[PDB]
């Protein structure tokens, strides 16, 4: 029905990011050719955005069109679960489309889906109970029935990994005392989700009932570890005495039940089943907050070191590591493995939680003990035939992880980057830790948008090396890949705006735009490549000037 000119304009509208507000003219255009648009699954979110849900005649027709639309993709369904959708039929449609995801993808979204329960009908949850262009770089830069609660519990009953995270994510929401004080009905809702969850597990078959007892075992274990950390952190004396107390309490299994337990899924990574904590290798970090390093004995004879923080809110780190995990999985789906280190983070309360400990050396220590990253690589991965006398595999891994983290920390606006938050493995993996400053916040004024340093660049042989050329190519390639998933990434951030995460809570209404602006969606792919190269070029020039 539309001509080539309106079809061109409709294509622009359907192309918009999920964040873009349609003008009155665009809404009218979308609504007029709604029947024409039923063929385009990507047009459905735009159409639903044109509906005045508070006008009954309009809602009725929008729901008829909803039933006739080419079904929308999983990633678009996340937009229908935000606070901007109340219509029960729309929200059920979202779950029906979300349900086509496999559990691997669902797990990538689950932190946000647990936030989205805030936007569901709280009575239904309760009732279920039983109560620009650089010419010289053109040629060198070629282009490459159920509601949400019922649904999540249903999938969790069938998948112990999903059940693990659903349990702990909900526990943390229940313990959020800001939510308790300021939004008591939301606190009640999360309690009811947990009661619904427990009730469903108790009704299941033999292994589903065992899942309930394993979550209880984990909760009890974590409670004991918290009791231990309180005892250690209040112990009289100095650090020697505190470490001795830490190890003595861990060694007293009859008292504390932390060093010799029947196999329990590790909350941090429930695929890993643990036999207890090794008493003799546990110590406190020197940090004044006294987190502990703890080595878990695993089912298969391994050791899994963690950081257990007590007295500290891990939720911002948890979100950032969950998003880095997602970005890594999206890049890998595009067959780009940049050797990233999305270490696990799991809050077990609003004031304690786990991080996966990655063996590595802080770059500041690399420099102080070996003088440079290349000297470090030459010491631990020598290769006579390799670049600068370093193993080609290690250098490749370094260039790739450098590019991946440059692009990812740029998108996430990570600040407070110093050489003790940058870690390096002897296999060449560079990675970032400690995400207390995100979305453009920095402890110093005028943080640069791009977080590079001379040491990284010298590590890849300087700006004229082959490795540096490959670094730049990996940067703009990862950038183009992540732009292609900007709808999904932005939809997930939109679900976090009411989370009590410090750097989001500061300006919830501006949070998603802080991320969107970094993708430069106003730029074509070709323009975006030159933008990213100007970013790197300007950053590196400043380092050496
Ligand atoms: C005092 C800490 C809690 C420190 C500060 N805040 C953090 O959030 C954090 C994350 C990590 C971390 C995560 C994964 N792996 C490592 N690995 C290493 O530290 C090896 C170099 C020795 C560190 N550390 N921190
Ligand atoms: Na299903
Ligand atoms: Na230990
Ligand atoms: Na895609």
């Amino acid at each position: 029905k539309p001509n080539a000119a309106t079809r061109d304009q409709l294509n622009i509208i359907v192309s918009y990011p999920p964040t873009k507000q349609l003008t009155y003219e665009e809404q009218d255009l979308v609504w007029k050719f709604r029947y024409y648009l039923t063929n385009q699954e990507k047009a459905l979110t735009k159409f639903l955005k044109c509906v005045n849900w508070d006008l009954p005649q309009e809602a009725k027709q929008a729901l008829e069109l909803l039933g006739k639309w080419k079904p929308m993709d999983v990633e678009d369904s996340l937009e229908l679960l935000s606070s901007h959708y109340t219509n029960p039929t729309v929200r059920r449609y979202a779950v029906a489309r979300l349900r086509q995801a496999d559990d691997e993808d669902l797990l990538m979204y689950l932190l946000q889906l647990v936030q989205a329960l805030k936007y569901e009908n709280f009575d239904d949850i309760k009732n279920g109970l039983e109560p620009e262009i650089d010419s010289s770089q053109i040629i060198t830069s070629p282009l490459p029935e159920q509601d949400l609660c019922t649904f999540l519990i249903s999938r969790a009953c069938k998948n112990s990994t999903l059940a693990n995270y659903l349990y702990w994510y909900v526990i943390v929401e229940c313990e959020d005392q800001d939510t308790q004080q300021r939004d008591p009905k939301t606190h009640e809702m999360y309690l009811n989700v947990m009661r619904r969850f427990s009730q469903a597990l108790l009704k299941g078959d033999k292994s589903v009932r065992v899942m309930r007892s394993l979550l209880a075992a984990q909760q009890t274990f974590v409670d004991r570890l918290v009791h231990l950390m309180k005892a250690v952190q209040r112990e009289s004396g100095n650090r020697k005495k505190k470490n001795e107390r830490l190890q003595a309490l861990l060694g007293d299994n009859e008292k504390m039940n932390l060093s010799d337990v029947e196999l329990i899924p590790l909350p941090l990574e429930p695929q890993v089943k643990i036999r207890g904590i090794i008493p003799e290798t546990a110590t406190l970090f020197k940090s004044a907050l006294m987190p502990a390093q703890l080595f878990f004995k695993t089912e298969d004879g391994g050791k899994y070191p963690v950081i257990f923080k007590h007295g500290d809110d891990l939720r911002q780190d948890q979100l950032i590591l969950q998003i880095i995990s997602l970005m890594d999985k999206l890049l890998r789906k595009e067959n780009l493995d940049l050797k990233l280190t999305p270490y696990k983070v799991l809050a077990t309360s609003t004031k304690h939680g786990f991080m996966q400990f990655i063996q590595s050396v802080p770059v500041a220590e690399v420099l102080d003990t070996e003088g440079s990253i290349q000297n470090f690589f030459r010491k631990y991965a020598p290769s006579e035939n390799g670049p600068n006398g370093i193993s080609a595999e290690v250098m490749d891994t370094y260039v790739k992880s450098c590019a991946g983290y440059c692009v990812i920390t740029y998108i996430l606006g990570v600040g407070d980057r110093h050489l003790d938050n940058l870690l390096l493995t002897k296999t060449g993996k560079l990675f970032h830790i400690d995400f207390g400053y995100i979305l453009g916040r920095d402890p110093k004024p005028l943080p640069p948008p791009m977080k590079l340093n001379k040491e990284m660049v010298e590590g890849m042989g300087g700006t004229q090396s082959e490795q540096y050329q490959e670094f730049r190519k990996q940067c703009y390639t990862a950038f183009l890949h992540l732009r292609r998933y900007s709808n999904l990434i932005l939809n997930l951030f939109s679900l976090m705006v009411d989370a009590n995460i410090p750097d989001i809570a500061l300006e919830p209404d501006k949070t998603v735009k802080k991320v969107q602006d970094k993708f430069r969606l106003d730029l074509s792919d070709e323009e975006a490549v030159h933008y990213m190269q100007s970013l790197i070029d300007e950053s590196v020039h400043a380092l050496f000037a």
